[PDB]
């Protein structure tokens, strides 16, 4: 809603240690409205290359068919969720993207934003379950800090973000 | 640096989703010098009845032998350690505590302060590992947020604590 909770997490996001986007869901387009140094430093684009467009660029040509679909239903619906995307960086290398979604702000069956959190698969050796809920974790803390996740809660939450993530490694694991 | 070094950590401290606490490494008995709302909450302790005492006042008896041979290693040489404690609440209630103890400030040689977190083992269902890790994770970002983890060295270093910590799990069920 007030732009001190924007201020709070632009300054969130600039130091954080977890790749963070933050899109207006007010604009049909849904831009991206911040985007951060891990995620850039991921996706090898600058900043400038994303703010004022939609992330589904990242796809290039891959359809990403069921993940789309589940992710519409998502911001459709404001709730959270964690899904396996095919994308792309700048220079065409494909990484697999574990994407978590959280609304953010606004009314709780109308968030003004949406935070979209990457985890890049695959560059992990054999920890990647351990490595996805260690994400989950500190996605779980910088959630805390811009208010969306409650204190009391954070604990639970964090166990199940940290769980969700790796049974998603898992499923992506056994197959292919 | 030094006591305004100190209120950072202070600070962090304070808002933190992780239990924390704080041992001045430079005092005889090592004693803890800051101890956080969570770590309160976990242990039914008030700060007034932690600041200035050994963290042992969690244990009893001359219980967990091996694991504070092992705690009394990595304070000498101050080294990163993960190990599971047996603990009780204030009211006696026995807990088990997977302990994360890491050295702030100092050299190598000399830390100034080891920093402690407890996460609390048994409470996560079916989840114990991812949940573990988890921590860990959220854990990274805070030792990050006080200097003693390099920013771009986070996410490494994230990966690496929560596969530990993942593993510390696996073996603590895999005895019993
Ligand atoms: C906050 C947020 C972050 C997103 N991050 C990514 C991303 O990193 N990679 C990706 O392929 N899609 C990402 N998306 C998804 C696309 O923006 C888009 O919502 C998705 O492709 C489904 O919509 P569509 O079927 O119209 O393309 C993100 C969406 C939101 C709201
Ligand atoms: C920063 C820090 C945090 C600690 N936290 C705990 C704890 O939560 N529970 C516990 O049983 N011991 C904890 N300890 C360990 C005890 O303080 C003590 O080092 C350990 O029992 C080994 O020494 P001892 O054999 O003389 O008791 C912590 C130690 C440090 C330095």
């Amino acid at each position: 809603m007030d732009q001190k909770q924007f201020e709070k997490i632009r300054a969130v996001f600039d130091r954080s240690g977890v790749a963070l986007t933050l899109v207006d869901m007010s604009l049909p387009e849904q831009p991206v409205v911040l985007a951060n140094p891990p995620f850039l430093r991921m996706t090898g684009y600058t900043e400038g290359q994303i703010l004022g467009f939609n992330c589904r660029f990242l796809q290039r040509g891959d359809e990403n068919a069921q993940a789309r679909a589940d992710i519409r239903d998502a911001l459709k619906l404001g709730r959270e969720l964690q899904v396996v995307l095919r994308n792309y960086r700048a220079n065409d290398e494909p990484f697999d993207n574990l994407l978590f979604l959280h609304p953010v702000g606004g009314r709780p069956d109308a968030p003004d934003y949406f935070l979209g959190s990457q985890f890049e698969l695959g560059r992990s050796g054999n920890s990647e379950e351990a490595a996805a809920a260690g994400h989950a974790g500190a996605l779980t803390g910088e959630l805390a800090r811009i208010g969306t996740v409650a204190a009391r809660l954070e604990m639970d939450s964090r166990r199940h973000l940290a769980q969700a993530a790796a049974a998603l490694v898992r499923a992506w694991e056994r197959r292919g």
